């Protein structure tokens, strides 16, 4: 079980800054700089890491919000959830040190590689995301921000949930803030569409009020080009109006595992921009 958060040290290792080196500055983040480098582990193994710093002259609120990420992330230990290596708090600048992901955010990665992956490669990405979400939901953590931009992808194309948004949010969560693991399943359906669309923006740049109204009226994102029927159906299932009729994450993982085991199933393409009205 996830526990809602002073204890950053309850779930985060305090790292010795001697063991951290910076190789590359990526740019600015919400609370300070973002960079990458190397971490020397207690066993003397050396790994690549992502590093974020808290800006000089931070407010106490900024410090709390910054470190709050680690207090959440550190509760999880799963191959499809970004790993927290630790924090530095006993010297400044304060740091959060996480798993290095060579290929960055999934949406931008896919946009650089439009139509260049096999369907089985895409399904493997999606299965990893679903597995991470099955663990988060098993822990009782509702992410609320599940989107391809918040998924990171490593050198071997393994996708991992990060970031601990009307277009990604379920209708009931928009309507009255009803956030549950089933609203995360809705978001997963949007991620599925993003992946099969190679990082197209969900609902493009439709007015937010129109995204809200169209979805409420039963309109859904259309099938991505050459989308397997099984995967478009899975999107529609994730986008059921009744949250109780959406699949659970365990079911999503099983569905994708079956498609991986029977790749011929992916050859059935949906029959075959604008939204489609979906009555069931």
């Amino acid at each position: 079980t996830f526990v809602d958060p002073q204890t950053v040290h309850e779930f985060a290792k305090e790292l010795d800054a001697t063991n951290i080196s910076i190789d590359k500055v990526v740019g600015a983040g919400e609370f300070g700089e973002v960079c990458s480098g190397r971490l020397k582990l207690p066993s003397k193994k050396e790994i690549s890491v992502a590093i974020k710093t808290l800006k000089v002259g931070y407010t106490e609120k900024q410090r709390r919000d910054f470190l709050g990420e680690a207090s959440i992330m550190g509760q999880f230990d799963h191959p499809n959830i970004i790993r927290l290596e630790g924090v530095v708090t006993k010297s400044k600048p304060v740091m959060i040190v996480t798993e290095y992901m060579e290929n960055g955010s999934l949406d931008s990665f896919l946009r650089k590689h439009d139509a260049q992956f096999t369907v089985i490669q895409l399904v493997g990405m999606l299965r990893g995301i679903a597995s991470g979400m099955k663990y988060l939901s098993d822990m009782g953590y509702v992410h609320r921000d599940l989107a391809a931009r918040n998924i990171l992808i490593n050198s071997n194309l393994v996708c991992k949930v990060s970031d601990f948004p009307i277009r990604w949010t379920s209708p009931e969560a928009i309507a009255y803030r009803k956030f549950t693991s089933a609203s995360d399943v809705w978001s997963y359906g949007i991620v599925l569409w993003e992946v099969m669309s190679y990082g197209e923006r969900p609902y493009w740049e439709m007015s937010n009020q129109d995204v809200i109204k169209a979805v409420d009226e039963g309109y859904r994102l259309p099938p991505p080009m050459d989308c397997p029927a099984a995967l478009y159906q899975l999107m529609l299932d994730c986008w059921q109006k009744d949250r109780n009729n959406r699949p659970k994450f365990e079911q999503i993982v099983s569905i994708l595992d079956k498609l991986i085991r029977n790749p011929g199933s992916l050859k059935i393409i949906t029959s075959a921009s604008n939204l489609l009205l979906d009555q069931s």
